C-alpha cells in the first residue's frame, strides 16, 4: 500500500525566497492538473500541503528532466540564479531548450537573464495565454 517516493523527476523548480508565493500557487496549481507529476525542490518543508519532493543539489542534473526557473528581479541576484546559470552554462549545444522551463510571473525592471535568451518562456503575466496556462505547463513538464 501507500505512495512511493520518486527516484528521478520531472522537474526540478529552482526559485529564491522573495518568489515562494508564487512557487507555492504553481505546485497547487499543477496538481490540480490532469498530470501525477514528480517534482522536486532543495527544501519541501517551506512548502506545506504540497507533493513536492527535496533532493540534494549534485543530484539534480543526474536525476531531473528539465528545470523550472521562476525568474524576477530578485532571482537575478540569488545563490539559486548562480546554481541555475552555471547549471544551463554546463550543457551542450541542444541541451538549453530540452531541459530550462523559464516562468515570469510579474513585471521586471532587468533584463531576463543572458543564457536564457533563446529559450521560450512561460509568461504568466499574459492574460492571452492564461486559461490554459498550468495545463500546457503540467504537459510540458510530463514529456520526456
Ligand atoms: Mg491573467
Amino acid at each position: 500500500g501507500g505512495v512511493d517516493m520518486p527516484e528521478r523527476f520531472d522537474a526540478f523548480i529552482c526559485y529564491c525566497p522573495s518568489d515562494i508565493q508564487f512557487v507555492q500557487e504553481m505546485i497547487r496549481q499543477l496538481e490540480q492538473t490532469n498530470y501525477r507529476l514528480k517534482l522536486c525542490v532543495s527544501d519541501r518543508d517551506v512548502l506545506p500541503g504540497t507533493c513536492v519532493w527535496s533532493i540534494a543539489s549534485e543530484l539534480i542534473e543526474k536525476r531531473c528532466r528539465r528545470m523550472v526557473v521562476v525568474v524576477s528581479d530578485d532571482y537575478l541576484q540569488s545563490k539559486e540564479c548562480d546554481f541555475q546559470t552555471k547549471f544551463a552554462l554546463s550543457l551542450s549545444p541542444g541541451a538549453h531548450q530540452k531541459r530550462l522551463i523559464p516562468i515570469k510571473y510579474k513585471a521586471m525592471k532587468k533584463e531576463f537573464p543572458s543564457i536564457l535568451r533563446f529559450i521560450t518562456v512561460c509568461d504568466y503575466t499574459n492574460p492571452c495565454t492564461k486559461s490554459w496556462f498550468w495545463t500546457r505547463l503540467a504537459k510540458a513538464l510530463s514529456l520526456p
